[PDB]
C-alpha cells in the first residue's frame, strides 16, 4: 500500500504498459514528471531540439514496430500547441502516440496564467482523448484509460495535461496489482467471411487491396497466407506497401493514385472484383471517375467502415480488425480448398505478372544536372531488402516509372495523409530509437529538410544513425538579378547568394556546413555516377561514428 | 442483394439490435424514417406531445429493464435542441438512450437555413457520440456503432442526425449477415479482488455501499450474494436503492446525505471500512467533513474510476464493471470462507440493525392540511413489493424520515443527479411502455407536474396506465398581510385566484380539470384518512380504464 506522487504512479503505469522510451523537452511545469522518471527508472529519455520534433520522433517510434507507443513530453503552454501538428499527422494515419504536457496549478487553471493554455480544446480535434487531470488520485487511471483508447478501435493518439500541483500531490497506488485494460476491436463473423468468400469465388479476376490497416493490425503474414491459399494477386496501397514483398509472385503492383484521369495501373482495370482490407479509397476528384464500375464488385474489410465508404457504397462491407478478419478468411479459405470449391487463379495471376513487368519506365539517366529518377534507381542498388525508408514524398512520380521497393511490413514509414514538411528527420530518429542497429534511409527535398533541421543534433547527442538522402533542386537556381520576372519569383523560392561561399553562387543554404555544425556527417554529389559510391561511403561513416549521415544530391530543377 | 434506403437499413439494424419501441414527434425532415418504420414493421411508435417528453419516455423505458434502450425521434432544427435536457438527464445517470433527428439536406447543410441547426456541437457535451451522417452508405454502420458505444464502458446516450436526402438514398445492406459489435467492459483481476478482500477482512466494522452501477450492470443478485456470504451490511445510495431489499437483514440504511454535515448515517460514522461498488461519492461543495477520516479505509469499485474517486482518493480502487467484479468477489469470498479465514460479522451486523431500527421517525400525522410524511406512510400501505416508483423527489428528509420502501432492482426509477422538473410524467409513461401490466406509481409536486402536464394525453391515447401521486402545496393560497410584502412573494410562487372556480380561492391551476381534459382520471384528497382509499380507487380506475389516474393530495405549505 505505497504512497507516492501522482506522477510517480503515472510512471509506474507507463512502465507496466511497456514504455521504456520517451522523447521530450523539459520545462518547469513538467519537472515533477522528469524527477519521477529519474526515481522510478527504466525509461530512456531522448531530448528533442523542438517539441514538434519530439512528437514526430514519438510517431516514428510507434510506426517502427507493432505494439510500440511513442511518448512525447513537454512543459506548460506553448509546448502543448507545438504538439498539435504531430498529433494530427499521427491520427490521420491511425497512429497512436502519447503526449504528456505539464500545466499551471489548478487554482490558476481558469485564469490566463504565465504559460497556461486550454490545450484540451485545441487538441480535441486531433486526438482520441485529450484531458486535463484535475484530481491527483485519478492520474494513474487516466494513463490506464489512455493506453486502452490508443490501442482500441481505430488506433490514435491521446494527450494528457497535468497541472503542476496535481503531479506532486501524494496518492495511494499499487503497481503490484495494476493491470492493463482489455483491448476492444470489432470482429468479423464466420457468416460475414463466408459471404465475402462466395463473392470472391464467383469472380473471374479477383484482386486484393492491402492497405495500412493490414500493417496496423500486424496482419501482413495472414494477408500473404490468404493470397497464397486463394491464389489471388495483391495490390498494396501506399500505406500498405510492404505488407507483401515487392518480389512476391502475387505482388502485382501499387495503386498509383485514386481516380486521377487515365493513369491506369493495368491490373486494376482488368479486374472484375476488388476486396480491400484495411485500405482507404483516396479522393475521387469529388465524384465517381475510374475505379468505380457497374461491372466490378467491391468488398471492404475495415476497422471502421463507419467512416471510409467513398466508393459511394461497397457491394459488401465487414467491420473488423484486419487480423481478426484475416484469421477467419484463412480458416474459411482452407475449408473451401479442402472441398475443392476454390477456383483456380493461376492463369489470371500470371496475366497480372505480365502487365506489371511491362509497366516499366526507363530511369537510367546520365544527365548532368542529375534527374530525380536516377537517384531512386541508385537507392535500390545501394540498400538491402531490410532497409527501412522514411519520407513524406507522396509524389514519387505522376503515374508510372521507376521508384523504390519495399519487402517487409513497416519498412515504408510515411506520413501519407498529413505528412508535414519537417516530419521526416525527427521521424527517422524515432525509428532509429525503436530499432537500434537497423539500416534507416530518409528521403527529403531541401524545404522538408530545413523545417526541423536542428533535430539532427539529437542523433549526434544520442548516437541515432540513419542516412538522409537530400535531393536539392534549389542549388543551381540562377539569381538572374534582372528585375523583370526574377524579383517576383525570388520571393517564393529557396535560392539566394550565400555570402559565405568561396565563389559566385545561388546555392542558398549550405546544408553540409549546417549538418557538420549539428554534429553529423555529410557528402555532396554532382554527377549521377557518384550517387551510389556516396551512398556506400555514407553506410561506412554511419557504422564508424553512429551519427546521422546526409547525402545531398544536386538536382536539375530550380 | 436488393438495395434499400439508408433509413430502411437503419430500421433493420435497430430491430436486429432489439428495438421494438420508439417515442417521437413526427416532422417533414424525419418523415422518411417514419415511412421506413412502416415498411419494415416491428417497431411500435408512441407519439409524444413534446419532444422533451419523447426523450424522458425513452429514458424511463431504458431504466425499466436491463438491456432496454429507449429511442427518441424528432425532426430537424428545434426538435433537436429540445432533446438536450433529456440527453443530459440520461448521461448524468449513465443511462443510454438513442436520439434520432432529421436534418436539412446536405446541399444546404453547413449553411444555416430553415429548420437547420448544428445539433452535433450542441449535443456533444451531453452524449457519448453525436454525429450528422453525411454519407448514406455509412448509416447502418453509424447505428451499429451507436449501440456499441451506448452499452460499452460507462453507458450513455447517443444522438444520430440524418439529413433528409441522406435518408432517401438507396444503399446496399445485408440484414442476414448483420451482427452487433462486441461490448467493451473493464474487468477486475483476481489479484485486485484478493487485495480488496484483504483490506476488507482486516477491518472490524465494514460496510458495503451499493450504487447505481450495481443495478446498471444487472449485478444486484451478486451484490446480495456477496453481502450474505461475508455478512457485511449494505448501505445503498439513492441510485442503488432496491439493489438489496429494504427488509433484508443486511440492508442497514441509505446514504442520508453526501455530507449530512455532522449528523450523518450513524452506521457510516461507526464504520472503519467502506467498499463502494458502482457508487458516486459526491462533494456537497468540496466539503471537508465526516464521510472520510484517517482511520476509515475506502475501497472503490467502478466502471469509470477514471473520473470518480472523490473521497480525496480511495485507499484502493478497482476499474471494473460491477457484475464482473462481484462475480469474482463472490468466488474469492468462498475461498476465504472455505479456508476458515473470513471474519464473523454477525455482531457488527446486528448493531447496524439496532441503529437502523432506532433512527426512524415514528410519526403518524393526523393533521389537516395533510403533512407530506403521512402521504408516504400511506403509499407504503397501499402498494406492495412489486410497485415501481418513478420520481425526482430527491429530498425525502433532512437527515432521516418517513418515506418509501423498495424491494427489487429497478423499482426505484429516479433521475437523481440531473432530474429536471417535468421528467417524472414522461418517464413513468416510458416505464409503462416497457412493462405492460406492471403497477407504476409516480410522485411529484405541482411545479414538476405542470412542466410536462400535456404528456398525460400520451397515456390516454396509447393506454399507458400509471398512478400519479400529486402533492399540491399551492392549493391553500396566501401568506402574510394582504397586499403588502405578499406582492413581491406573489411573483415567485404558483397560487392565484382561479376565476373559473365556484368559490373564492387561491387554488391556482385546477389539476383535476386539466387531467380530465387530457383524457385521464383524477381524484382529490383533503383528509389523511382518505389517502389510502383514494390510492385503492386509483388502482381500480387504472385497471378498468387503462389510462393514467392522478391522485391530488392537498398539502399545507403555501
Amino acid at each position: 500500500m505505497p504512497r507516492m506522487t501522482a506522477v510517480e504512479a503515472a510512471v509506474h503505469v507507463m512502465r507496466l504498459e511497456g514504455v521504456d522510451t520517451a522523447f521530450g523537452v523539459p520545462g518547469a511545469a513538467i519537472n515533477p514528471l522528469y524527477a519521477a522518471l529519474r526515481k522510478v527508472g527504466g525509461v530512456n529519455h531522448i531530448l528533442a531540439r523542438h517539441v514538434e520534433g519530439a512528437s514526430h520522433m514519438a510517431d516514428g517510434y510507434t510506426r517502427a514496430k507493432f505494439g510500440n507507443i511513442g511518448v512525447c513530453i513537454g512543459t506548460s503552454g506553448p509546448a502543448g500547441t507545438d504538439m498539435i501538428t504531430g498529433l494530427y499527422a499521427a491520427i490521420a494515419d491511425s497512429v497512436p502516440i502519447l503526449c504528456i504536457t505539464g500545466q499551471a496549478p489548478r487554482a490558476r487553471l481558469y485564469k490566463e496564467d504565465f504559460q497556461a493554455v486550454d490545450i484540451e480544446s485545441i487538441a480535441k480535434p486531433v486526438t482520441k482523448m485529450a484531458v486535463t487531470v484535475r484530481e491527483p488520485a485519478l492520474v494513474p487511471y487516466v494513463f490506464q484509460q489512455a493506453f486502452h483508447v490508443m490501442r482500441s478501435g481505430r488506433p490514435g493518439p491521446v494527450l494528457i495535461d497535468l497541472p503542476f500541483d496535481v503531479q506532486m500531490t501524494e496518492i495511494e497506488f499499487d503497481p503490484e496489482t495494476y493491470a492493463p485494460l482489455p483491448i476492444y476491436k470489432p470482429l468479423a463473423t464466420r457468416a460475414q467471411v463466408e459471404k465475402a468468400m462466395t463473392m470472391l469465388n464467383a469472380s473471374e479476376r479477383p484482386l486484393l487491396v492491402s492497405g495500412g490497416g493490414v500493417i496496423g493490425a500486424d496482419a501482413s503474414d495472414l494477408l500473404v497466407q490468404f493470397a497464397e491459399l486463394t491464389g489471388v494477386p495483391v495490390i498494396p496501397t501506399l500505406m500498405g506497401w510492404g505488407s507483401i514483398p515487392d518480389d512476391h509472385p502475387l505482388m502485382v503492383g501499387m495503386v498509383g493514385l485514386q481516380t486521377s484521369q487515365r493513369y491506369g495501373n493495368a491490373n486494376l482495370l482488368a479486374s472484375d472484383f476488388v476486396m480491400g482490407i484495411g485500405n482507404r479509397w483516396a479522393n475521387r476528384h469529388t465524384g465517381g471517375l475510374d475505379v468505380y464500375t457497374e461491372g466490378r464488385k467491391f468488398v471492404h474489410v475495415d476497422i471502421e467502415p463507419t467512416q471510409i465508404g467513398r466508393v459511394f457504397g461497397p457491394d459488401y462491407a465487414i467491420v473488423s480488425d484486419a487480423k481478426a478478419a484475416l484469421q477467419l478468411f484463412v480458416e474459411v479459405a482452407r475449408e473451401w480448398r479442402a472441398a475443392g470449391k476454390l477456383k483456380d487463379r493461376g492463369e489470371w495471376a500470371e496475366s497480372c505478372r505480365e502487365r506489371k513487368r511491362t509497366m516499366l519506365r526507363k530511369t537510367h539517366y546520365d544527365n548532368v544536372p542529375i534527374k530525380p529518377q536516377r537517384v531512386y534507381e541508385e537507392m535500390n542498388k545501394a540498400f538491402g531488402r531490410d532497409v527501412t525508408y522514411v519520407t513524406t514524398i507522396g509524389l514519387s512520380q505522376i503515374a508510372g516509372g521507376q521508384f523504390l521497393h519495399v519487402y517487409k511490413p513497416r519498412h515504408w514509414i510515411n506520413a501519407g495523409q498529413a505528412g508535414p514538411l519537417g516530419w521526416t528527420v525527427p521521424a527517422a530518429l524515432g525509428v532509429a530509437a525503436a530499432k537500434p542497429g537497423a539500416e534507416i534511409v530518409a528521403l527529403s527535398g531541401d524545404y522538408d529538410f530545413q523545417f526541423m533541421i536542428e533535430e539532427l543534433a539529437v542523433g549526434a547527442q544520442f548516437n541515432l544513425p540513419f542516412i538522409q538522402v537530400l535531393v536539392n533542386n534549389s542549388y543551381l537556381g540562377l539569381i538572374r538579378q534582372s528585375q523583370r520576372g526574377f524579383d517576383m519569383d525570388y520571393q517564393v523560392q529557396l535560392s539566394f547568394e550565400n555570402i559565405n561561399s568561396p565563389e559566385v553562387n545561388g546555392y542558398g543554404v549550405d546544408h553540409l556546413k549546417v549538418v557538420e555544425g549539428l554534429g553529423c556527417k555529410a557528402l555532396r554529389v554532382f554527377k549521377p555516377d557518384d550517387i551510389l559510391p556516396a551512398f556506400e561511403k555514407a553506410r561506412d561513416l554511419m557504422q564508424e561514428y553512429r551519427v546521422p549521415v546526409v547525402v545531398e544530391v544536386i538536382l536539375e530543377r530550380v
